[PDB]
């Protein structure tokens, strides 16, 4: 496969994309600040179980935007108001605070969402789009929560941020661990938990951390949504993934693993 490879500087040229990156991508980064536009753009090849996915939402009186689109074809990386959502962002700590401003979305097709990430809680809350959307999909497990929300009416992304703590038990229990076999998901480390939420499926990924080329595995609870491989790529920066679910409590284990015709 064939993509512009560019790096911010505008910078680019045509890469013949490696055995195994098999997409190319855009990504951008849009800052506007009282009067001024700032844009970073990275082209590239990429690994896939990636989709395309982008972000809007308030600092102070900064609005930075978050873009990433990705497509299959030989140099597809080429060339490139509504409703209104609740919007804050973790850098001021104002979704944190309470200081909730508000943010009408630029485009048609764009939602409000909420996203929470740790491994130090992110919170980002404003205006964008994925194609699951409306929707919600996330994984927890003993010290990492991942959570993505999409509502399609005005506001509805206003209310407390969400944390994993006020999130009910489940009733299902899966393993909990990451890193490798050998490292992080060894059997020492590898351990029951209580799933939260609706995040009521074990699951078990496998696939190559793609910043370095290293295998990568992770155990925890999910939303059936969860259970997806762009998801999965996006949240834990992944590629070439097997993924299972299943809906037994402790069905998660390691020694019931089984390969998915991967093959
Ligand atoms: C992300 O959306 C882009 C935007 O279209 C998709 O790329 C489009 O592909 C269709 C089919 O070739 C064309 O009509 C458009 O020319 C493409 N858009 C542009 C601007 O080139 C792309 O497929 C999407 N990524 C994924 C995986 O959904
Ligand atoms: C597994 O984990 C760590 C690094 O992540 C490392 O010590 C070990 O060698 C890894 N195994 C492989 C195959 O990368």
């Amino acid at each position: 496969l064939r993509c512009m490879q560019c790096k911010t500087n505008g910078d680019c040229r045509v890469e013949e994309c490696a055995l195994g990156q098999d997409l190319c991508r855009t990504t951008i980064v849009r800052l506007w600040e009282e009067g001024e536009e700032l844009e970073l753009v990275e082209k590239s090849c990429t690994c896939s179980e990636k989709t395309n996915r982008t972000l809007s939402y308030r600092t102070g009186l900064k609005i930075t935007s978050l873009t990433e689109v990705v497509c299959g074809l030989d140099l597809c990386n080429q060339g490139n108001r509504y409703l209104e959502c609740i919007s804050c962002g973790s850098s001021d700590m104002s979704c944190e605070r309470g200081r909730h401003q508000s943010l009408q979305c630029r485009s048609p097709e764009e939602q409000c969402l909420d996203v929470v990430t740790h491994w130090d809680d992110r919170h980002l809350r404003g205006c964008g789009y994925l194609p699951g959307c409306p929707g919600s999909n996330g994984f927890h497990n003993n010290d990492t929560f991942h959570f993505l929300k999409c509502c399609n009416t005005t506001k509805c992304n206003e209310g407390p941020i969400l944390e994993l703590e006020n999130l009910p038990q489940n009733g299902r229990q899966c393993y909990s661990c990451k890193g490798n076999s050998t490292h992080g998901c060894s059997s020492e480390e590898t351990f029951l938990i209580d799933c939260r939420g609706p995040m009521n499926q074990c699951l078990v990924a496998t696939g190559t951390h793609e910043p370095k080329n290293q295998s990568y595995m992770v155990r925890g609870c999910a939303t059936a949504s969860m259970c997806q491989h762009a998801h999965l790529g996006d949240a834990f920066s992944m590629c070439h993934i097997d993924v299972s679910c299943c809906t037994k409590s402790g069905c998660n284990h390691p020694d019931l693993d089984v390969q998915y015709r991967s093959g």
